């Protein structure tokens, strides 16, 4: 089996779409995401063409080996494909209708600088790769893109399922190559986060603030450092939830401050006691006393900040 | 092989039937399952017919490549399911009856909101796509939908494996595709949580009231502070029995509560000893004599008003 | 191929026979170990009989495709076996000698009540269904049922491996189904148990018994609180080797045991200190001075109940 | 199908190239990654020569099977690579112009000395074994060995796709090899490691040195070994990010050098204590004072030395 | 394809080898390595002997369908090695060169009893069940058994690879079968234990015998039970690198001595206090300065024991 020949010196057209049947896997650290869809293509070989008045049916059914088939392959994939051709369909005029249903991991880079406010677009890029005898572009069939109701990936919101109509044409390695962007937009579902993640973690901090209203150096000391440990142990506790990002982040910003004011909240709690041992209680008492407006004032000024970069 | 013809312009009903084998593998995380079960398929395609007197056998095997079968599969699987054709059987009158054993891994959401005390209605959704020449339907034997008595399910209790009877028809990518729902119902073995996961937890917050008692500074901060680090190490001790959900879940919440609980402890603590230390031990007194019976009752008043609203 | 005719309207019998090479990945939370065995079966199929005179062979090799052979399943496997037929022979008599070469995942519950002094036997079941033209029956050749001296299950003694030989014959989707119990007897290693997790416990539960030789409430709550910080830790470091069961375990058990004595321990030293405070140092000095014989007189007593209805 | 034949005694040369398309999971602790590119190997095989003009075309392209490939494998890969071939194009001369996609695991050694400022050279090793009709050599296409703009590793810098032009041959099990390295150059981004890593580590180490201007002998014990918990409790934390190595790695003893720091706080802390208990509080303060200047200018310098010593 | 007949009745030899080409994913619990090598075979069948002369060519390369080949299986795999055969010669006299490249996941049982300083010896164990019309017996060719010198066992040094060159023959199944071991010998990489295991664990212990220097129950029970918690935090820390073994280990037993020396800190603080406590401060003065030598002297000591009880 040849590809089918150009009438004057064009290239072949391939209508594809792609229908997610499934959605599953999403891998933060991996940036990978399971995918479970039917792949259609279309295209028309003059070759294939029928009178149906003669043969008495008004489409012919082919399998795979039978007719030339486009070698379309997914840019973003661990591996190849696993397809199951469901069905080929040619009408008299010679136009090919390709249907397989597909399951494959692919690759599409995530950015967690805005988690868990975060949104996402998935990419799944499809390829072709032109021949000698004739150069093939790739199409988008927008009736045939869609994804099931049904669809879900636990903690997203999936907003569409589109593609990038205009292909990416290109040469590589001395051949044509026409490569179609097809988009899945998610937006992460940042509820249970107030509960779960921000708020304990405000209310250990604010129990350091405590030492404000202290005077015992050995109570402070056991403020501060038990907390901290209790920070970390939360930390600990929540870390499957927080992502490995390799640049700095929204939440990892908030997570480096709230470490600096353990920091600052030991340096007050040890400046006020050698004040006090060193027996200038006046000043000791005025830091302690500002500190208890000071701390939260810069930690509800600096978070403004922050969120104010990040968004 | 081509699909039976219709004698007039009816569709093909394919009789299905799933009998389940085993069942292993839930992932609370993943919500997906692990099936092993019977498929069994039964159409008529009268071309398969034959006399059983002029043969003389009164039922006729065939190989799979042999006949047409309808391409059955399964909407909600990560990949197509590992099959094996047990049997193939035509009656006199052209009745197939195909049996194949399957495993597969199935996709179903999950609701963890009444975790522990949950139930859960797992899908298996069935599909066939209808051909050119003629629309296939799908239909269930309930004789034929059944599940093995030895099925199990670590930490759930099996109630029914049924079937929706009526198939849902509707339009795929210029086609007609028959979906049918098998349910598999199972409700949580909640017991071990109590003495396993709920009592260590009242116990390490009941010691943190023991500071209701106490006027030493020193040792009430230790006691709340310490047992906060206690109750978050615990945590981290069961956090693989609990469940990551995007959701707010009925024993999150009082894992919230609990935190918010530590919080207002700290407040009090603290509350009582600036009272003390600013020279006004009577009201000092006074808050922690009712908070010995404020924190008790509110607790038990807001555990009863959660437990209503989850059920 | 089509299943040997009958003489009269006896079934036919197959002699089966497992012969463990390698066992290994046991998994105690998904009930589930790995196999690596020889399957044997035997069957007596009087069209392949031959003279061995004019043959001048004794013996007769085929290739699975060339003769007829049942359709042998297992029935709690994850997936279908991995097999490579080793060998087929055929003698005179139409005496069928197959032989196989298996990898499978088993499904086979485990009872960690007893642990780390649990003893289990591992299922594999072997079934036929039977054929619309005779019925199948399986049964075991004693001679071809054994294990290799090398198998090793790490943490285990490996007991014995037998066949239970009258099978289970049963109707299943209107056709007879004979079932084959082998069995796989192994016995946990509770040796390092001891000084790895029993002994370092008892050590962290029994320093917080030194409280009670103390009458400063401060170094108490930091005995009785950091310790039980310590048995959570600890917990934690060894958690990977207990197992996570939806009932009540021996091991567990003893563990909701030591909790209930870290809240009685507190609850004692706070009523020392509420006395002492309230003064009345003549109870708070006897219900110490008690406890030091209570407390492990009542746990060895609660630990010989706990063992006597667990054993 | 057997090799071309030579027109001398010459050996056949396989021009070989490789073009990144996707580059991920690079497993730090099994120092692999997975690899998805084109492979293109050109050879001449005159048996498929032909004349346009008979043939009626330029180029003919081929099935795997019709001709004589080259059996090239790769010596560092877990499995053999997933290939599927793309193109089979001959000219009349008979050059062979071959191309696949193939996903491979590669194992390449990693050097983590310099962590997290570690730069990685990985190899891919291209390799054909000579047959007893003719010696087969490989050979670098160049125009042919590219990447893909878009290939990335998160948390690397993806510098250079390069390959080492001439082949090592060599003999092996009594024939010639010919072997090829294919060299992807890493650097990491050593950015979040700062306030993710080190910064939170460095704090909580300046909180211990706060011992040195307090005399609360039970202060100070609180101060240093509370803040040795914290440090480790913080290193549980990082753990997915510092890399588990056989050898001395630059963040590694960065580490070992904070624990002796800690040892070395904790004796001060043991001597003043003992000196001011021993009645001579004298040399107790001046340790101390000392201690202030001496632990931060040790730790400053130690650092350098360590700095220099690894870069 | 039949098996080459016998002179005699002697039984045909198979001359193998294993040459090591990659030697990755030492898994440490499952007790298994991933190895990618070469396998070579050798035998003499006379019915593919030819007359050099004759035929034209002195080397016939033959297709493995082509020619009986020998079923070599390896004992100790999980599933069957995934080969491809790289080539098949045969000489005038009919003695056949066979070749192929193999991967598979090796369980060989590992000794920890040694650790970090143990040395293991991995098997490959190959295998030949024999025939009815011959005896088939493996053999070892001693110049096709190597190992590629870029072999490498991240945290090994990889001493040698060799064979037992008498095969182990035995019944099974009623048939003949010859057994051959390929032995690995690999050491441990025990620096990086020292600054990472033994140091900081030593440097803990240590802490807590600084309360032999002092007098404060306090601080003493804060320096006893905060490092308790700081080596059981520690212990998680580095839980990765120590093995979960079900006997006793040279570490396993220096960890179980350290809690033991942990139990008797607590005893003697205890003592000391209640002795002081009691009105005898000379009694409990002259245990703390004992226990100042008594516990190094005791603990180096038992380490000794521990060493040569070990070594
Ligand atoms: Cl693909
Ligand atoms: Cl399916
Ligand atoms: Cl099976
Ligand atoms: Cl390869
Ligand atoms: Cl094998």
């Amino acid at each position: 089996v040849s590809p089918p020949p150009p009438i004057a010196d064009e290239p072949l057209t391939v209508n594809t779409g792609i229908y997610l049947i499934e959605c599953y896997s999403l891998d933060d650290k991996a940036e990978t995401f399971k995918v479970n869809a039917f792949l259609s293509l279309s295209w028309k070989d003059r070759r294939l063409a029928f009178d149906p008045v003669r043969s008495g049916v008004r489409v012919k059914t082919y399998e795979p080996e039978a007719i030339w088939i486009p070698e379309i392959r997914f840019v973003n994939v661990e591996n190849a494909r696993d397809a199951d051709v469901v069905d080929i369909s040619v009408s008299p005029d010679g136009t090919v209708q390709y249907l397989e249903r597909f399951s494959a991991r692919v690759l599409s880079p995530l950015d967690f600088r805005r988690y868990p406010f975060d949104s996402q677009t998935l990419h799944i890029y499809l390829i072709v790769r032109s021949v000698d005898t004739r150069n093939i572009v790739l199409a988008v069939d927008l009736e045939k893109v869609g994804k099931n109701d049904d669809v879900f990936l636990t903690g997203w919101d999936i907003e569409s399922f589109t593609a990038v109509v205009k292909p990416a044409n290109f040469a590589l390695e001395d051949r044509l190559e026409s490569k179609l962007d097809y988009q899945l937009r998610i937006s992460r579902q940042y509820f249970s986060y107030i509960p779960n993640i921000i708020l304990p973690m405000l209310f250990i901090l604010f129990i350091s603030w405590t030492a404000f209203w202290s005077t015992s150096y050995e109570a402070n000391v056991t403020l501060v450092v038990s907390t901290l440990i209790a920070f970390i142990a939360f930390n600990i506790l929540v870390e499957t939830n927080l992502p490995k990002t390799p640049y700095m982040t929204y939440t990892g910003a908030i997570i480096f401050m709230i470490y600096l004011f353990y920091f600052v909240a030991v340096i007050e709690v040890t400046v006020q006691h050698y004040l006090k041992v060193e027996s200038q209680p006046a000043r000791a008492a005025s830091i302690t006393r500002a500190s208890r407006i000071a701390f939260p004032v810069v930690f509800l000024l600096a978070n403004i900040i922050l969120a104010f970069l990040f968004f």
